């Protein structure tokens, strides 16, 4: 099953930056993983517009939030492209190690965290608030895949035997002790009303 | 030489709301148009990562702002992944017919047209400031081609044998008569120290 890879060193900072920075608005790791949603959906529309069938494996296109207090999760589900295990690989289909770069000099020069999406690597401000974040993902060239870290300099990826879904992507947050605010359905409704308000996607907030 | 379609009706309809809608904050035209080049840019650099030969036809990525008082045009050259001729015939890769939708949507209830890039649609935020837009672009696996429109319903697509590139994207706006002040090199950077400074690669304001 298993194989065991090493973050490239910049993102090894990058998310070691993350998880040490003092800094107090953490809400925005939402945006961050809706908007790369978005961009996967966008995507398969692309895709669908030239061949009607891709849209074989799911016709609708939204992004579902789902909350669990028991095994304190965060779970953000998309139908979108979907990424090849090449891609997860790859930095989840990121340019991370120049991303990191550029924002890396953003910030000693003003930047604070929440411009990480503006340099296409917003997908780790997951650490706000994850201990672990598990990546489920489906495209239609290839198996479903499993990403996984708990950060500290390595990932993981196993060809995943779970609950197939046919096409998109699932990222489960496992949330930090005292980060279980982002649980709660008044929160996440205003983060997403602040936040995500102008994304062209259903987003539906389920109710635990 | 030339073939001319239809724009799609919703696109006709943002085109015309973009001419017509008094509206004078401008200058983010520029904002829309580099942040597709990056774009542009990424992906390439993206695919050079597995395949480091794609990057054969140029190995270097940038932006260059090219003004011209005498024939009255700013262009904006990149060397981007490029698009294919059916690329430029689906609303130049964009998702057109919806973005159109969600944004339409968001103009009567809030929003101004500055939010354009937020529905994937920013590059006709170009025609708010040129009377026609020329795109020359080179992708890896195709010719050549120009794109055209004055808007008005209809576009055009020759294969192009002005001069090769090897490998990019570039607009070439044809000024509205009051609008030069998009030529004035006080003015571009300025638009682009306010809206562009943290664009990824390096953006090259040339001189006349
Ligand atoms: C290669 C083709 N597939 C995809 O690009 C894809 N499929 O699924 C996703 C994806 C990634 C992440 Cl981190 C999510 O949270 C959700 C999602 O659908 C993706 C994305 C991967 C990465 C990204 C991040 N960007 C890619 C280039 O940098 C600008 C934004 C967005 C979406
Ligand atoms: C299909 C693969 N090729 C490309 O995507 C490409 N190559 O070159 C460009 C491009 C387009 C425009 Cl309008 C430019 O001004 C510059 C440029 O490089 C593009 C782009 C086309 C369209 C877009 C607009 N988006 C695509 C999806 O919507 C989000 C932004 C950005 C870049």
């Amino acid at each position: 099953e298993v194989e065991t890879f090493a973050f490239q060193a910049e993102i090894a900072q990058l998310m070691s930056l993350i998880i040490n920075t003092f800094y107090s608005n953490k809400e925005i790791f939402l945006r961050e993983l809706i908007s790369n949603s978005s961009d996967a959906l966008d995507k398969i529309r692309y895709e669908s517009l030239t061949d009607p069938s891709k849209l074989d494996s799911g016709k609708e296109l939204h992004i579902n939030l789902i909350p669990n207090k028991q095994d304190r999760t965060l779970t953000i589900v998309d139908t979108g492209i979907g990424m090849t295990k090449a891609d997860l690989i790859n930095n989840l289909g990121t340019i991370a190690k120049s991303g990191t770069k550029a924002f890396m000099e953003a910030l000693q020069a003003g930047a604070d965290i929440s411009m990480i999406g503006q340099f296409g690597v917003g997908f780790y401000s997951a650490y706000l608030v994850a201990e672990k974040v598990t990546v489920i993902t489906k495209h239609n060239d290839d198996e479903q895949y499993a990403w996984e870290s708990s950060a500290g300099g390595s990932f993981t990826v196993r060809t995943d035997t779970g609950e197939p879904m046919g096409r998109g992507t699932k990222v489960i947050l496992h949330l930090k002790e005292d980060q279980t605010e982002y649980l709660e359905e008044r929160r996440i409704k205003e983060i997403v009303k602040k936040h995500s308000q102008f994304i062209g996607y259903p987003i539906t907030l389920f109710v635990e």
